[PDB]
């Protein structure tokens, strides 16, 4: 019990010290490790259930019981009176810098966990590389550290979200008495990706500073796992070399794919490309209909664009169905156009891209519709969404023993490990987890503590709440209507919803019962809220705060018993009262 | 037990069956009394657990065991062989309409709460009447059915804070590419009252028609309880008359103070005034620190106003002072004035207000600061927002046996019930609670709801989130850390805090560190959460999610095992970790 976590402790911590807060000679040596700039892990058996058990399990290793005890890689260096003799002889930096390898921690891909995760294990002492590399896209964009979110996602993607909002902004405030004519201003797209770009600039290079101030070498060099320990990496000349480390942590993301078709390739653009395009899309078709998907049409729509979705099955595959329907329904109405049961057949070029005078060029797309009708239109730009997959062959040697699954994602325990003993996997490439940054920063951050200070917390994988920033948004967390309802038959599931109208729509005019939201309950157990779905403004604020209240377990009773914030949106989830069961309309 | 609850809801249930879902009996009641407009309430014995103790205690009052039973005002009328009777011999209506009063339940005060009690009280066939009047301000304004917040409160002072917000957008909305110049564009105040005012006119005639559908009868009368039993009425023609009710609410809210200085009714105007003002305030001073005081000089320096603020001692008294100070500091940046530590003398007229050219006059306000030295200036608006204050004199003569405390409030018990046995206080006269719109509309449907359909629930005033709405927000739920440590003591306090940067504030070159939140932690309690405070946009949307978490007992690690939502402010709740015990700064 204490005995296994010791053990597993003190054979992988780089560099840690057994204290007590109360006893000086403690002090004494922390003072010594930080003048000599040693970082290390601290353990206050003073503040531990079992300390005293723990107390005693140490003299396993080093054939004493008493405190302070120093640990380096697995080996017992000495109490107080024998690390300062170790300091006062000027052989303490040798010994806690030997080591079986070149790195304590290597981190392939510098993305959202990859990051974390480095940073974090330094700061315990762990000698630490992050390697990040960019693979360029078919026309050739390439960007900083940092990772998909940072670059190429969530930042530059919510800016431009920003940039649409705000046209209804200028429309809003006429209808509040400010002189504006909205019908007169225009948007300029290279002024807004200037001032994202920048903002992205300045990401970069905190990223940089930051592993710098923790001691955390940077290659900017592609990684290759060759064997358990072994990482082969080639620099931008194609130097190749071999870094070995004791624990490695496998980071590297996934890429936008493109569909098997003529011309995809050649003419068409992913979201890698969107966010630094020197030149305004113009007609554009969107083909797919993921949340990157709807994302991307919407805020082009609000920025002036003529847009089209192709649209395959169903929009936002995997999420609840009535409220996905809501989301396409509010975009249609506010002018983006949809192609349903829509593929594509070949992409065919008319134009070149005028780089010059910074234009688009011009395509016609040829497509076929689920019964057997025709499509065929014209557009300046096409933008595939069409989903994302990792490419481990690249980053993994098939000798090296690490499992992968169906769809080329790595097979993980609960506490991120692979197939072989010293690595590890997080983020996006980690089988069955949520996609998500905050899931790979907690993911990244959580291991670097078991594996370097001692810790036993694990990452919480379950109602994971997320946020779709259409132009009207939806935020949801835990189960939609109909996985409920499969789950534990529609007799015990009850549901609870309601429109709404936010109070800033009523002088600017805005609709009157669009925004709604619900509760999906199970009767048999208190009537525990299992899913919550809001589609209104700012949704991602809204249903942050509630996403610890699921956490918890919380009630309809527990909803029902707390007392609304007058006058907001989200205060609507306080009194919710209609039924689905009961017919009666969720109007206002 | 049962039996003691029993009696209580026979008594004062207006009409109430009790019936099995399972009994085509009690269905053919039901039945009748729908066909016949007889509202009731009704108790499905097979719906509880001790339904059996239930139905042997009905027998103390009918003689008998079975369902149907129905009752009208505390009087057994019959099983169905009975009720059928009386229906087809034309007995029933009269039987039901039987009462020792006028009505079953008078409400005086036609606002948040009373009129949220008065409909739910009518849904049980209780004959209700809801009586309000609005007595005019001393320069003669007036306004329609629906209480403070609706018609010079939360409803207006919101939707004028978003004008002020839009301010800021149109400024925004260059840095993202719109091709508008802010600094050409201005306000007209007119054109924003008349927006308001015309949503303001809808919820009054929303309000009148729901009262006529749910028969509840509206009397724009003045109110006054002369007996537990008797309530005199005054209408617009001054015919005084009187009229009976069983139960009775109180729910009169309260006005604004004045100073007892000179020129203070005669010159100076309160927020019942300024929401529907015909004139721009022009430069303006308000005195008073209140959240009432700040939101108005917030929403009028952003709609190009020239505003003072004149504060005896501190902001927001009663509030967090750390959060207070910050919001305090963000407003003087953005052009607020302050005149700190001073009180007013006099105030002296230098024009009148010009009605024909609608403009406002001009005033000299004198005052001095609390060295001695003096304060000499002129305005053309002053503003008193010095606080509020109910005036029961004027609404209960003291010989009905209603305690009040030393502020003037209603002494009552945690049901609402004043020491005279069938009258009861709702709101904000309800000495000591929470003085909110959701907290009275709580209140007023929990009490109906146990007055006329048996139920036992009891309105829950701990923990109540709030926010202020003024220029940057803030929300708040529990504890001021001042309070905690007041109560706990220092050592048992812990505070995590952060500041941090909303993204659409990056592209538009807002400020880096001045949104700020914190979490106020009990130590020997499992680091339960105290109090939340965050100072940002959207604080209520942000806040009011956790308050469901708070109610529940959410502790710190709570918040650590949740996921945040990404790119959101409310997330930087989910990773807090710098505590201020340690002197490492929040910045970011
Ligand atoms: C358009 C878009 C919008 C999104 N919006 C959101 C949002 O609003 N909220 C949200 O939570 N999530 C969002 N996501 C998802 C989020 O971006 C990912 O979940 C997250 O970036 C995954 O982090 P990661 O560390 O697993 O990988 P990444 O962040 O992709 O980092 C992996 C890094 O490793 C590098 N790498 C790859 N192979 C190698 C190699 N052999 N050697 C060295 N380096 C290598 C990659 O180039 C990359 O820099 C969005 C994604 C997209 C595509
Ligand atoms: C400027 C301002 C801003 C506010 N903003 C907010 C906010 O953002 N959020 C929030 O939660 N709260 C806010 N409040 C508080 C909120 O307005 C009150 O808590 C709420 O209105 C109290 O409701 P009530 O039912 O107790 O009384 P009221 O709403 O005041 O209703 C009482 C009614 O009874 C009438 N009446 C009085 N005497 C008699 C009589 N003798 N006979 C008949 N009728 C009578 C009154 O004229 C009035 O119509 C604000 C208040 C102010 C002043
Ligand atoms: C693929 O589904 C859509 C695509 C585009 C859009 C615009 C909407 C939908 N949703 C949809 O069908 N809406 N709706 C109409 N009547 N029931 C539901
Ligand atoms: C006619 O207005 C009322 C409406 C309803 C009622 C019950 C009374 C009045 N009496 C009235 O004139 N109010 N008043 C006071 N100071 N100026 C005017
Ligand atoms: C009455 O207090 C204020 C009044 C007006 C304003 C503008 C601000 C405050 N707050 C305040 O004192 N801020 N501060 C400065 N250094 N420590 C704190
Ligand atoms: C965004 O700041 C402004 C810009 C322009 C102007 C003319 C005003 C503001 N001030 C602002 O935020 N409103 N306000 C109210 N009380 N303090 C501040």
């Amino acid at each position: 019990g204490t005995s296994q976590w010791l053990r597993k402790t003190v054979d992988s911590a780089a560099v840690i010290l057994f204290s007590k807060t109360t006893c000086p000679y403690c002090k004494k040596v922390k003072d010594v490790l930080a003048e000599a700039k040693i970082k290390h892990a601290t353990i206050e058996l003073d503040q531990l259930s079992n300390g005293s058990a723990i107390q005693k399990c140490l003299a396993s290793f080093s054939k004493i019981e008493t405190v302070p005890q120093m640990f380096v890689r697995g080996k017992f260096i000495g109490d107080s009176q024998t690390v300062l003799k170790y300091y006062s002889n000027d052989e303490l930096a040798g010994i806690v810098n030997e080591s079986k390898y070149d790195y304590d921690l290597i981190v392939i891909g510098g993305g959202s966990g990859g990051l974390a995760a480095g940073k974090e294990a330094a700061k315990y002492g762990a000698k630490t590389a992050v390697l990040d590399y960019v693979e360029p896209t078919p026309i050739g964009t390439t960007w900083g550290l940092g990772g998909t979110c940072v670059n190429v996602g969530c930042i530059p993607k919510k800016l431009m979200h920003q940039a649409g909002l705000l046209s209804h902004a200028l429309e809003d405030a006429e209808h509040f008495g400010w002189s504006l004519d909205r019908s007169k201003i225009s948007h300029n797209w290279s002024t807004m990706v200037e001032g994202v770009q920048s903002h992205i600039g300045s990401l970069n290079w905190g990223y940089k500073v930051a592993l710098r101030d923790n001691q955390v070498t940077y290659l900017n060099a592609k990684g290759r796992l060759i064997s358990p320990h072994e990482v082969q990496i080639t620099d931008k000349n194609q130097k190749v070399s071999t870094i070995t480390g004791n624990k490695i942590i496998l980071a590297t993301g996934e890429r936008p794919k493109y569909p098997e078709i003529p011309g995809a390739v050649e003419y068409g653009i992913t979201s890698d490309d969107l966010f630094s395009l020197p030149y305004f899309p113009g007609k554009t078709l969107v083909i797919g209909a993921s949340y990157v998907a709807l994302e991307c049409a919407g805020f082009l729509a609000s920025l002036g664009g003529d847009v089209t979705v192709m649209v395959r099955s169903i929009l936002l595959r995997g999420f609840d169905q009535q409220m996905a329907e809501k989301v396409g329904d509010y975009m249609e109405n506010h002018g983006v156009k949809f192609a349903k049961l829509c593929v594509p057949d070949e992409i065919k070029q008319l134009k070149v891209v005028d780089t010059e005078n910074n234009k688009p060029g011009l395509l016609l797309v040829k497509g076929h519709y689920t019964d057997g009708k025709k499509f065929e239109e014209e557009f300046e730009t096409v933008i595939f969404a069409v989903g994302r997959e990792p490419q481990l062959s690249k980053v993994l040697c098939e000798t090296v023993g690490v499992k992968l699954d169906k769809n080329g994602r790595v097979v993980c325990t609960d506490d991120e490990q692979t197939t072989v003993s010293n690595v590890y996997a997080i983020g996006d490439i980690n089988a069955g987890k949520p996609q998500l940054t905050p899931v790979a920063i907690q993911a990244g951050r959580y291991l670097a503590r078991r594996l370097f200070a001692g810790a036993t917390e694990l990452t919480d994988y379950s109602n994971v709440a997320t946020t779709v920033f259409t132009p009207l948004e939806y935020g949801a967390c835990g189960l939609s209507e109909e996985d409920a309802i499969e789950k534990y038959g529609d007799k015990d599931i009850e549901v609870y919803h309601s429109n709404f109208k936010p109070l800033e729509w009523t002088v600017a005019h805005r609709e009157d019962n669009v925004c709604y939201m619900k509760l999906v309950c199970r009767k048999s157990d208190n009537m525990r809220v299992l899913g919550l779905h809001v589609l209104g403004p700012n949704a991602g604020e809204i249903t942050q705060g509630y996403a610890v209240a699921i956490k918890m377990g919380a009630t309809k009773a527990d909803f029902d018993r707390t007392i609304g914030i007058h006058p907001t949106c989200s205060e609507t989830f306080t009194t919710l009262h209609v039924t689905k069961k009961s017919g009666v309309s969720p109007i206002v």
